[PDB]
């Protein structure tokens, strides 16, 4: 519709920053594209694909999931919810999965990281998917700092949606492991006040949220609308003052103007 791309521009226009989003509709393998082809820092939906990667190289690797990692005061960042509760002991692989996408732990992402050997390998990953587009650059936490500008640590919104259909409704990984990247998604703690604000409260939501400098606010989902074939949306916003604060609900507001009518 002209009209929903009118409201995207100006929900953009008095968001004061910078909007980009792709939704997918599997009902009808359409899109609703803005700013789809730009760069936005990812900041913590990075961690889908890391945990993707992870996942990849268990198909290969039985009992790769139960392998131990030793958590050390030497590995705490900025955001270990879930790490912090751990150290001078080990997690696994699983859980330190489920702690990046559930939790968005910081230092659970930099064992995945850590593990399939650092960020050109994530990114090399995300090659071999088909994404062209995606670059994961730095390790937690400089990987959010999100400067207007910076092509480091970005993607585009289309290459997301299209990578993240792949990975969660499509053949990326085994069906075991796209059922466990699944079901960490769909048990994610920290989107309530992302996509999931501006859908029906019905809706069953897998969505992966990520916040950075500059403001940057962000939610990539896979969402199955209520007797309706699933939906893929990414949704990422930045700003132009270093210190600006979050704005979900302008994903919400997002949300919401693509799905209006569904
Ligand atoms: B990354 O973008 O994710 C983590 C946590 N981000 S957060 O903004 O601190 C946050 C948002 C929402 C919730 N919640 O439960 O609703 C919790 C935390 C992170 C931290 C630091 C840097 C990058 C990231
Ligand atoms: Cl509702
Ligand atoms: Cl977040
Ligand atoms: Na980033
Ligand atoms: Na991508
Ligand atoms: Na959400």
């Amino acid at each position: 519709t002209a009209d929903v791309q009118q409201k995207l521009a100006e929900l953009e226009r008095q968001s004061g920053g910078r909007l980009g989003v792709a939704l997918i509709n599997t009902a009808d393998n359409s899109q609703i594209l803005y700013r789809a082809d730009e760069r936005f820092a990812m900041c913590s939906t990075s961690k889908v694909m890391a945990a993707a990667a992870v996942l990849k190289k268990s198909e290969s690797e039985p009992n790769l999931l139960n392998q131990r990692v030793e958590i050390k005061k030497s590995d705490l960042v900025n955001y270990n919810p879930i790490a912090e509760k751990h150290v001078n002991g080990t997690m696994s692989l699983a859980e330190l999965s489920a702690a990046a996408l559930q939790y968005s732990d910081n230092v659970a992402m930099n064992k995945l990281i850590a593990h399939v050997g650092g960020p050109a390998s994530v990114t090399a990953f995300a090659r071999q998917l088909g994404d062209e587009t995606f670059r994961l650059d730095r390790t937690e936490p400089t990987l959010n700092t999100a400067i207007p500008g910076d092509p480091r640590d970005t993607t585009s919104p289309r290459a997301m949606a299209q990578t993240l259909r792949n990975l969660t409704l499509g053949k990326a990984l085994g069906d075991s492991q796209r059922a466990q990247l699944v079901t960490w998604m769909k048990g994610n703690t920290t989107g309530a006040a992302s996509i999931q604000a501006g859908l029906p409260a019905s809706w069953v939501v897998g969505d992966k949220t990520g916040s950075g400098g500059y403001g940057t606010t962000n939610d990539i989902a896979v969402i199955w609308p209520k007797d309706r074939a699933p939906l893929i949306l990414v949704t990422y916003f930045t700003q132009p003052q270093p210190k600006a604060e979050s704005r979900r609900d302008v994903l919400a507001s997002a949300a919401k103007i693509v799905t209006d009518g569904l």
